[PDB]
Parts: C-alpha cells; sequence; structure tokens
C-alpha cells in the first residue's frame, strides 16, 4: 500500500529519484526551464552531473517525509507550507507539482514492482489543493 | 460515498441526530450520566424536551460542519481543538468519541439507507487521533 510503497522507494531512493524525476522531464520537458542546465542532454548525460543526482535525491527524501506524515494520503498543511515558501520553488504553481504527479503515477503503473499508484495519484491531488490552499498560484 | 452521507444526515438533520445519539446512549447506556436532564426518560418525553431536539441538532450540525471540512476523512486540527475546548466536553476523554462513533456507524449498517460506513468509522478513528493530538486525554 502506500506506507509500504514509501519503504520501497526509501531502500532505493536515489535510483527511483532519478527515474521518476527523469521520466517527469521526459514526459514535460519545458519543465528543465525551472532547473539550470538540464536542457540538451540525455538520461545518462544528465545523471553524469555533479548535482542531478544529488538534488534529485533531496527533492525525494522530503516527498517522501511528506509522504510518510500524512494521514490517508492527506498531507500536514505545514508540510505544504515548507514546499510553498522555499525560495527555490518561488516561481512556480500547482500545475508545475499536479505534472510531477502525472509522470510518477505512469512510472508506477509502468513499473515491474507492485505500488498502490492510485494512493500516489489521490497523495498529489491532495497536494496540488494543500498547496493551493497555503497560497500557491 | 462519504460526501453523499453529509447530504443524507444534512436533508433530515433533527431525525438522523436523534436517531444516531440514542443508538449511543442505548449501545453505552452508562453515557447518559453526561446528559444530567436526560436520564430518567424514555425517547418520547425526550423529544418532547425543547433543549434535547434543539442541542443534539446542534451537535450534528457540528459533526456535520467537521465531517465536510475534513480531506479524505481526516479532520482539521482546528476543528479537533474546538471539541476538546468546549466547556461541555470538559471531562471527556477520546473514548467517549470513540463510543460514539461505534454506535453511529452501526446505527449506518443496520440502515436501510445506504451509507458509507467503512468511511465513517475510519473518521471517527482520524477524529480520536487529532481529539488527543489537541490534549484530550
Ligand atoms: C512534492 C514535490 C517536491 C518536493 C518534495 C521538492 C523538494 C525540493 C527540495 C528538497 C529541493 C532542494 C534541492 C537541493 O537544493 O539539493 C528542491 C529544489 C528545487 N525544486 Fe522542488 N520539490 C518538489 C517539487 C518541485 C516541482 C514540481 C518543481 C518544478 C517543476 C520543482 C522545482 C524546484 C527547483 C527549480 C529547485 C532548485 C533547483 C535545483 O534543485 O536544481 N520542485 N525541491
Ligand atoms: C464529534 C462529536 C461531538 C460533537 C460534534 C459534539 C458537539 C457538541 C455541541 C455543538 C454541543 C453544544 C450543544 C448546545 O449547547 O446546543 C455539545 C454539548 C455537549 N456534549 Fe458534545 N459533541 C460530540 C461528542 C460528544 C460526546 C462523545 C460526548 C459524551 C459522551 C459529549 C458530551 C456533551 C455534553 C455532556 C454536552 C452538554 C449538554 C447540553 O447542554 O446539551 N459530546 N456537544
Amino acid at each position: 500500500g502506500f506506507k509500504q510503497d514509501i519503504a520501497t522507494i526509501r531502500g532505493d531512493l536515489r535510483t527511483y529519484a532519478q527515474d521518476i524525476f527523469l521520466a517527469f522531464l521526459n514526459k514535460y520537458p519545458d519543465e528543465r526551464r525551472y532547473f539550470k542546465n538540464y536542457v540538451g542532454k540525455s538520461d545518462q548525460e544528465l545523471k553524469s552531473m555533479a548535482k542531478f543526482g544529488d538534488h534529485t535525491e533531496k527533492v525525494f527524501n522530503l516527498m517522501m517525509e511528506v509522504a510518510d506524515r500524512a494521514t490517508d494520503c492527506v498531507p500536514l498543511a505545514s508540510d505544504a507550507n515548507t514546499l510553498v515558501q522555499m525560495k527555490q520553488h518561488s516561481s512556480l504553481t500547482t500545475g508545475n507539482f499536479e505534472k510531477l504527479f502525472v509522470a510518477l503515477v505512469e512510472y508506477m503503473r509502468a513499473s515491474g514492482q507492485s505500488f498502490d499508484s492510485q494512493s500516489w495519484d489521490r497523495f498529489g491531488k491532495n497536494l496540488v489543493s494543500a498547496l493551493s490552499s497555503a497560497g500557491m498560484k
């Protein structure tokens, strides 16, 4: 289920985090504009950058804590507030998160590993609603 | 589902509030001690007492407000704090609330009417968690 999925991802986190984030950037290549130096590179070239695995791992470390502090796939408002107030996310709107979760759910459905993909879709929807409640445009 | 149940109960709030509150007292008769004016009264005598219909409808109106503001049956912590800080609830513990929700779910499963009874049991569990976080014993 969703709670065990968090342990699945945590057990091989840099591999899942890069694979999911690459699925997001390949599904929505225009989203590369929020990052620096990601355009113009294939997946293997991104994975050998200095910063790419380390930053994607940090993103998923935090995503999994948000998911673990949730009840029934509903994140805490304080975790939504932190994501809205991070200076690194000052340019974003909730649509950027919904695209990330659409790609994440598609990855889980396609994978050989069992995941509770419907609960990740619901968690993404609930996080978008919480980000909007916390004031993201 | 749970959102429709809020509308079903709302639509005839006096009748459902009285029926569920009496199901509570009749399953857990020791709970009637907290309502000193209802001691020794039949159900029709209760229904002749203005405060009984008025105050039970108010209880259920507030429950429905808390249920409608929940996300995926997870209530707001602010709503749990209201219920804990009410002077009328000074002497209670989370087990009183657990009893009410066991009776409410039993009533739903026995009724003709369709209800998403599993969701009301999970809402009751999540609400007792939030009452305890908000300082109920
Ligand atoms: C629940 C979803 C997300 C979480 C948990 C999250 C978390 C974080 C974290 C922890 C960092 C710090 C990375 C570091 O400095 O090492 C970061 C940076 C950043 N985030 Fe997010 N983020 C999320 C979603 C998004 C989305 C959807 C976008 C844009 C489409 C985005 C754009 C950015 C950018 C531009 C940075 C700084 C640039 C960089 O790391 O290269 N984030 N994020
Ligand atoms: C989610 C569940 C509950 C809600 C929403 C709730 C709500 C309320 C409200 C709105 C009132 C004020 C009624 C008025 O003055 O008109 C009230 C009074 C009161 N509540 Fe609750 N209550 C809940 C659970 C409980 C439980 C489980 C108990 C005890 C076993 C309890 C014991 C009482 C008592 C003793 C009063 C004062 C009686 C009166 O003056 O009518 N409540 N409640």
